[PDB]
């Protein structure tokens, strides 16, 4: 169809990659997955309620935290309602359903719905008012809930239209420009089954061996998902699945173009070949050589328990693995032992694998066990290639409500890189949950699109998954995405053009002019906050920041007239940094906020919105009324920070609340940063709001100091490096309370941290340990409770020693 060709082009401009192209495939894995990602799509699309899908209500089935209970005194909630400059307040009970509120309101005077004023956010569905996120947001922030009664959005325009051994031939290598040898492996889950090599020849434009590298593994022994790893060093690598998606073995000859090093990493596992054929190193290989689906003594059981108890970081001895394996059925009764057990499997042996799959038959204990996202994630990392082991983990995620899928959505999207094949249980899980919820689908869009734009190694796999989502999300979503992408390209253009014109009066004139040139969509959704829409630019408020990379400071008008405030939406555009690192960290900070919601804690973290759009290019949310701690100091005497708060405080009451939130916010970042090992930062990278909320920024690429707690912060808490103030005791306990709450989620944090380094960093093995030592693994609470207080003292014993040094390095 002529219309289908123009439609596919819409998806191509949206996705930023052409899926129909078959220039860089040696097989049909991609296309087969497209055909295979039609059934799952239609299955979720044909099974979704248009009404609830069109308004995409954001809710949680979790209990309301202890601290958020104090906010409600009379067991009633105030819901200000709007129709046209008219206000009708309604005192309401925490359990009052949105429907009841509609009739309970009309009585004081049922076709319409309560929409949040100035937002594409609705309060609809059989849910208590207390369970809506926008409601919990207002309580936490003291704001009141303003709502407008409007027609429920039309779901109409959401609609979609042998026993022989193995061998391989190393013919040679070829690079057009610029002692090197070949290294061939057979890997399953980053675990080497066998390794062969060649003879070192001098580095030149042409070096060939044509050697026959023989393997010890046998044809029926080869596990599904097994990769053929080919490497070269004196610095190039490529892979290829020994088994395709149809259970067929690799028959034929292959010319493969290789990736190069820039000096473990998610990229090293990719089954995709290098797109650039003009400059890349190539490999010559040929392959010519199907499948189907008494108890322990308590002394050994005690040893097995000790092994199960240890962390995910603790390596497994050959002694342990044999113990875990010989006692499979005792190990099966402990879900926490599944990662270590499946690591004890000889995947290079068909007879054992069969025992493995047979073992997975009766998963009575696994399927009944409470979901452990830390335990589930472990089965999804680089150390597991078995399609069925991963399937039981993805099976467990399905119980997750949309609320929790949002918290872990970024890590899940990244975990796709660890999948041996393009079509996986995980990729189908992401697709289902994306098509089932508009908010999940919105972020799934930008997460996929961030990788597709700056990742040569995986852009193909993600493009196919993004295409499968674009069809099925709806005609309405497609319009928004088109607008959003349209604006970001115009802004990124301006951002890049502005950056080059500077290493002034000249640039400031160039900015306003080029901004007046765009004058382009009338409105678009904010990528990091889909509820908000943006209008025309506040060109007068727009400016290039006095920062080293010349970042664009932009402000927009809100396109919603139903908004009480007149505030502009601020966004920063930056080409200097790699905002992928920032995304992961910020998302981990949100996960930390959730964990502290478990023990009923608020630390007032400010995980501002951040989205990577291209290569070292993206956007950051602007937190209103925030300034840098450094800027407060210059234009290092201690009392400065306190003068600022009282200055920005209209009343003495405002000041006290600003001091309170500072004690919490400071405590939150002190604990969070030290764990992630990013505690040592300069003043410029730590900001504060006029309302007392402290927060950090710029998380890309990171003597000594545990974390930042300078004398000015101490002074705002009223302590001169020796005494203990009333607020300081509050802070010093809050740190311990919050630090103990994270040790309880050690495995979850480690696995997240481990994945963040592999899929989001450029070795990899030793770097992970800091979070293990920081979390004080294998130590009682009190001894650990002191370890953190000792870390606080190292900040007191220090002062500006490193902070002054930081001032020295930049200059
Ligand atoms: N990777 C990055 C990059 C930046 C960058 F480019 F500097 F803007 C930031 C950043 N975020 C932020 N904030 C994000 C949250 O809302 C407040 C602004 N501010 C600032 N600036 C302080 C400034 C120079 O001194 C003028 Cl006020 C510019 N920088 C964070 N992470």
């Amino acid at each position: 169809s002529e219309e289908s060709q123009a439609f596919q082009r819409q998806l191509t401009a949206l996705i930023g990659y052409d899926v129909t192209d078959v220039s860089n495939v040696h097989d049909d894995e991609l296309e087969f997955t497209r055909r295979g990602l039609v059934t799952p799509r239609m299955a979720e699309v044909a099974s979704r309620d248009p009404k609830l899908y069109a308004m995409h209500p954001w809710v949680t089935s979790k209990p309301l935290p202890e601290y958020l209970w104090k906010k409600i005194a009379n067991n009633c909630i105030f819901i200000v309602i709007h129709r046209s400059t008219t206000s009708q307040t309604i005192k309401v009970s925490p359990d009052d359903t949105p429907g009841a509120i509609l009739q309970s309101f009309f009585t004081k005077m049922q076709d319409f719905v309560l929409r949040v004023c100035g937002r594409d956010e609705y309060l609809v569905g059989e849910t208590p008012i207390k369970n809506f996120q926008w409601v919990r947001h207002c309580l936490k922030n003291g704001e009141e809930i303003h709502v407008v009664l409007d027609t429920p959005p039309d779901p109409a325009l959401d609609e979609v239209r042998c026993d022989r051994k193995f061998r391989v031939k190393i013919r040679g290598i070829d690079i057009p420009v610029l002692t090197v040898f070949v290294e061939a492996n057979i890997q399953h889950g980053q675990q080497v089954l066998c390794q062969r090599r060649t003879s070192p020849k001098p580095f030149t434009e042409e070096v060939l061996w044509n050697v026959w590298l023989e393997f010890s593994i046998k044809i029926k022994d080869l596990p599904k998902g097994a990769l053929l790893n080919l490497q070269i060093y004196c610095l190039y690598y490529v892979n290829l699945l020994l088994i395709d998606h149809r259970f067929l073995l690799r028959r034929g000859e292959y010319v493969l173009h290789m990736w190069q090093i820039s000096g473990f990493n998610a990229d090293k596992l990719t089954s995709a070949t290098n797109p650039d054929k003009e400059n890349s190193m190539s490999i010559s290989i040929l392959l010519d050589n199907h499948p189907i689906a008494a108890e322990m003594p308590n002394q050994l059981r005690k040893q097995l328990e000790a092994i199960i108890a240890t962390d995910p970081l603790n390596p497994l001895t050959a002694e342990d693995k044999e113990l875990l394996w010989h006692f499979r059925y005792e190990s099966l009764k402990h879900p926490k032992a599944y990662p270590k057990l499946f690591s004890s499997v000889k995947w290079g042996q068909q007879e054992i694998v069969a025992k493995t799959y047979q073992l997975l038959a009766r998963r009575e204990v696994w399927d009944q066990s409470a979901l452990d996202v830390g335990l589930t994630m472990q089965l999804l990392d680089c150390n597991f290639s078995d399609e069925n082991v991963r399937a039981i983990a993805v099976q467990k995620l399905e119980s997750l409500e949309d609320d929790d899928v949002l918290h872990y959505l970024l890590q899940l999207v990244q975990a796709v890189k660890f999948e041996p094949y393009h079509d996986s249980a995980l990729a189908r899980f992401l697709l289902k949950r994306g098509l089932r919820n508009k908010r999940i689908g919105h972020f799934l869009f930008w997460f996929l699109r961030s990788e597709i734009a700056q990742s040569r190694h995986y852009q193909q796999r993600f493009a196919v998954i993004l295409e499968a989502y674009l069809r099925g999300c709806g005609t309405a979503m497609l319009h928004d995405f088109t607008q959003q992408v349209q604006v970001i390209e115009m802004l990124q253009k301006v951002t890049l053009d502005i950056k080059s014109l500077s290493a002034s009066s000249q640039v400031i004139s160039q900015l306003k002019q080029k901004l007046e040139n765009l004058q382009l969509p009338e409105s678009f959704r904010v990528p990091y906050d889909p509820g908000l829409k943006a209008g025309a630019l506040a060109i007068e408020k727009c400016k290039v920041m006095a920062s080293k990379k010349k970042p664009l400071w932009l402000e927009f008008k809100c396109a919603d007239p139903t908004a009480l405030s007149n505030e502009t939406i601020g966004i920063i555009f930056k080409h200097g940094d790699d905002l992928r690192q920032d995304m992961l960290i910020l998302q981990i900070l949100r996960i930390m906020e959730s964990i502290w919601e478990t023990e009923s804690l608020d630390l007032c973290l400010l995980p501002y919105g951040c989205i990577s759009t291209g290569d070292k290019i993206g956007m950051i949310e602007i937190v209103k009324d925030a300034t840098t701690i450094a800027k407060i100091q210059q234009s290092f005497k201690d009392e400065v920070l306190n003068h600022w708060l009282k200055e920005k405080s209209p009343t003495e009451e405002k000041f006290q609340a600003a001091v309170e939130r500072f004690v919490y916010s400071c405590a939150g970042y002190c604990v969070a940063t030290f764990v992630l090992g990013i505690g040592d930062r300069h003043n410029d990278n730590i900001m504060i709001t006029e309302t007392g909320n402290l927060f950090h920024i710029d998380f890309g690429h990171i003597e000594r100091v545990p974390f930042v707690l300078t004398p000015d912060f101490l002074f705002v808490m009223g302590t001169s490096g020796k005494k203990t103030s009333p607020h300081f005791q509050k802070f010093q306990d809050i740190c311990v309370k919050a630090y103990l709450a994270l040790r309880h989620h050690t495995n979850l944090l480690i696995i997240l941290f481990s994945m963040m380094l592999m899929t989001g960093m450029p070795t990899s093995k030793e770097d992970i340990e800091y979070i293990r030592d920081a979390l004080t693994v294998g130590k009682n609470e009190e001894d650990a409770k002191k370890y953190f207080l000792d870390q606080i003292e190292v900040c007191r014993d220090k002062g500006w020693t490193v902070q002054f040094n930081w001032f020295l390095h930049l200059v």
